[PDB]
């Protein structure tokens, strides 16, 4: 079998994108946030506190015929930027872009924090990370891609997100049309329960090319990219008038600049991020400082190569027995 979505930014500024997901019997379409960095797919839902809901589509068990009680139960997970949910968790029949997989774990909320709230277009996120990280006690539950694995014509998945337009998810196979010349892979270590790789080096714009191991994260549900502060520094100098700003919480620079590209490598491969793909715009309506899409991981503990970095590839999932990541220009 075989799957492909949709998925499409939430704003103009790609702060995130949502790829719509049936669940239930008959289909309850929820528009989710597909995340490579965490585990678990949690949904708004009739459950969840009522002041907490403001726009999203709710999931409702009580409605789909195919849905059960996982007695029992609880989830509860925190993110990288400080939100949060939790509550208890139904089985149910989840479909993608035609994929469908049987006895699901869907997580829904009785509480989100407010981030969550406030994103009337978010319904839920949809984890892909590696099924170790899924928060779901007493008993851990699979993700749906790791659900679906073995039903798959491949065992893989493919994120291909677009810059200020709709791009696409597909389980199951490589779209060979949807990417240019060859896809270079990578290796993975799975022990952190993410698709942790190392990159090769990196480039300034039109500057020679650093080689210099730099172990991160693929994650699709991370808006921006966040590298060592060394690497941030080295960009941000080539921008008159960047500089990092505490009160803002990071680098912003001047909405008049031209940004330089930002070349990351993958093996003896170049992945180039376009300098327009690093503008966030303003700090704060009609200010003209702007933030910054490249910003430092210190402090965080892990590098993230988020949105910004993976939309200027075609990027390959493997969950083969030993996984791997493979990139592609586009």
């Amino acid at each position: 079998s075989t799957g492909s979505a949709t998925t499409t930014p939430i704003d103009s500024l790609d702060d995130a994108y949502i790829t719509p997901v049936q669940i239930g019997t008959p289909a309850q379409t929820l528009n989710l946030d597909f995340d490579t960095g965490s585990s678990d797919l949690w949904v708004f839902s009739s459950e969840t506190t009522a002041s907490e809901v403001d726009g999203q589509t709710i999931y409702t068990p009580s409605k789909s015929t195919t849905a059960k009680l996982l007695s029992g139960a609880t989830w509860s997970i925190s993110y990288g930027d400080g939100s949060s949910s939790s509550g208890d968790v139904y089985t149910d029949t989840v479909s993608v872009g035609g994929l469908t997989v049987t006895g699901q774990a869907v997580e829904s909320a009785k509480k989100v924090s407010s981030s969550f709230t406030e994103d009337s277009t978010i319904d839920g996120l949809l984890g892909l990370a590696f099924s170790t990280l899924n928060t779901v006690s007493p008993t851990q539950q699979k993700t749906f891609f790791d659900n679906a694995k073995a039903s798959l014509d491949s065992p893989v998945f493919t994120a291909d997100l677009g810059y200020h337009a709709p791009g696409t998810y597909n389980f199951g196979f490589i779209d060979t049309t949807a990417y240019t010349g060859s896809i270079t892979y990578t290796a993975v270590s799975t022990k952190q329960g993410f698709w942790e790789w190392t990159s090769t080096g990196y480039a300034v714009g039109s500057g020679t090319f650093k080689s210099t191991s730099i172990d991160g994260i693929a994650d699709t549900g991370t808006t921006l990219l966040y590298l060592p502060a060394t690497v941030v520094s080295a960009y941000w100098a080539q921008v008159s008038g960047a500089k990092s700003s505490s009160s803002v919480g990071g680098y912003v620079f001047p909405c008049s600049a031209t940004l330089p590209s930002f070349t990351f490598g993958v093996g003896s491969a170049r992945i180039v991020i376009p300098g327009d793909y690093i503008d966030f715009g303003p700090i704060s309506t009609g200010s003209s400082s702007c933030f910054g899409g490249i910003q430092s991981s210190a402090g965080i503990g892990i590098n993230i190569f988020g949105d910004v970095a993976l939309k200027a590839a075609f990027v390959v999932f493997n969950g083969a027995t030993t996984p791997t990541l493979g990139f592609a220009s586009k």
